[PDB]
């Protein structure tokens, strides 16, 4: 086999990442453009896998800029090609590691109930960490344009990482 | 008649928003979930715009994390009903204007080449303020996906608006 190598997405990935994310289904699709934002002005704190060429995975994320020990986790992908493989939890984990990442003593995320395995990964990675996980309302399916249906998109809320220090 | 009023968004107004963008035709149109995001994290740096109950008008822009003193113009829209009455106008200088914006030096944002208004819209911002604007290529068409036809997003820089 050939590793699975990981790096931080740039511009020019947009499409790919687009792509990646509209063949998962279960995900909300962006514009190109919004993924071309992404790698372009918040590539610090997000994440590509690549397995033989192929992009294979993606994390989105930023720091709240009103809460900065936040870290919101906005959309993980991985190809369904490459699941159960552990790319999300490397993923997320490697994300973590980021300079851009240094201090961040929260995660926030939505995750649907349909979103199963989504779920065992948040919970897992802090379960893993031994750190505490809370679940808040988030953005229910009321707040969703009529004449679809979406699911309600609980808020996790991951940490604290690290203690207050004095 | 009535004034048009201006606020920040919140979460809530995530679908409203969804559909200011996608009645307009012609913007790149994001999830709904995005303009929730856009509402709860970064609305000390978006503005609605409200006519008789209406949401007529949208700004999201952030900080640039790595490069704070840009501002990182998004989308800008105007419902066709309530457009060339200085809405866009009135939102960009007071988005401008807030306490999130003060330290500003540079706005950043793309603008593609048919975009005739939204070309007036930057350049007479510039222009009224006398301050420079630089276009540099931004994302080209090529970078968009196949089978799809995307105009050039090429990147406008304006400022510096102060030398500190
Ligand atoms: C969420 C997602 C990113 C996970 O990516 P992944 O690389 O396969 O996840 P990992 O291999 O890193 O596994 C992370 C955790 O979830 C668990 N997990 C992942 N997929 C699972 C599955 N299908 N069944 C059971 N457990 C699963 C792993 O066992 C691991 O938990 P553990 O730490 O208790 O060992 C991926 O499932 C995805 O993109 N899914 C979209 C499709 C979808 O879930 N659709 C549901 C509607 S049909
Ligand atoms: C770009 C947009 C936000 C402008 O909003 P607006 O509220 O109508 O703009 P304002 O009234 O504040 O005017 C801003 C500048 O644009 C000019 N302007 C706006 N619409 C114009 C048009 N149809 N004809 C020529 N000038 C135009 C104004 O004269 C003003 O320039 P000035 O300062 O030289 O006088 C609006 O056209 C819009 O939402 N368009 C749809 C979204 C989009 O950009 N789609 C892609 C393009 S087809
Ligand atoms: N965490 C995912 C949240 C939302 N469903 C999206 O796809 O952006
Ligand atoms: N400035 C607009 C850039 C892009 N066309 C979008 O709608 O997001
Ligand atoms: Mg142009």
């Amino acid at each position: 086999g050939t590793e699975v190598v990981y790096r931080r997405p740039e511009a020019r990935d947009g499409t790919r990442v687009w792509e990646l994310i509209r063949d998962t289904g279960s995900l909300d699709l962006n514009s190109p453009y919004c993924y071309m934002l992404l790698g372009d002005y918040f590539n610090d704190t997000c994440m590509i896998a690549e397995h033989e060429g192929d992009i294979v995975g993606f994390i989105s994320a930023f720091r709240s800029p009103r809460n900065p020990e936040t870290l919101f986790v906005w959309q993980v992908a991985v190809a369904s090609s490459h699941r159960r493989q552990g790319i999300a939890k490397a993923m997320l984990t490697g994300l973590m590691n980021q300079k851009a990442c240094h201090g961040v003593r929260f995660i926030e995320t939505t995750v649907s109930p349909s979103n199963m395995a989504s779920r065992r990964l948040f919970l897992g990675y802090a379960e893993e960490k031994s750190i505490p996980s809370t679940v808040t309302v988030g953005y229910g399916a009321e707040m969703f344009p009529d004449g679809t249906t979406h699911e309600d998109e609980p808020l996790f809320v991951i940490g604290p990482f690290f203690n207050d220090i004095g």
